[PDB]
RNA sequence: GGAUGCAGAGAACGAAAGUUCCAUGACGCAUCC
């Protein structure tokens, strides 16, 4: 149940602010802390992954993150959410709860994204 | 065992070899049945 569809170049450009966000900012995995993110306001971008089965485990993030106003991006493997944080380990969905550093990279991803809608 | 909440990383048996579960939330900690 995908909203839109992002192309590649702006999921790897997703994908690789998530490995430097790690650092100096924080990041969470998972469908439980990510949709209590988002729900408390807390998600900078939530990454949603595609291939989810069964896909209602995901499905309700969409309509939250636009009722809270939350970016959100699909990205193409739940093995590509793993090196999130922590263990690597793999992940349905996840979140960037605060950018870090890259604030203006965050910035352009999140125009892009609301580009595609 | 089951329900509910809190939190979110490895956990139980084993001398270990290994066996079994875990971000689709294990392990826990409570309250209840
Ligand atoms: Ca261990
Ligand atoms: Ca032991």
């Amino acid at each position: 149940y995908v909203r839109f569809e992002v192309p590649e170049d702006m999921q790897n450009e997703a994908l690789s602010l998530l490995e430097k966000v790690r650092e100096s900012g924080k990041v969470k995995k998972g469908t439980n802390s990510t949709t209590l993110a988002v729900s408390r306001g807390l998600a900078k971008l939530v990454y949603i992954a595609e291939d989810v089965d069964p896909p209602e485990i995901v499905a309700h993030l969409p309509l939250l993150c636009e009722e809270k106003n939350v970016p959100y991006i699909y990205v193409k493997s739940k093995n590509d959410l793993g090196r999130a944080v922590g263990r690597v380990y793999p992940g349905a969905s996840a979140a960037i709860i605060n950018e870090g550093e890259l604030r203006k990279e965050l910035g352009s991803l999140v125009e892009k994204i609301k580009g595609l809608q």
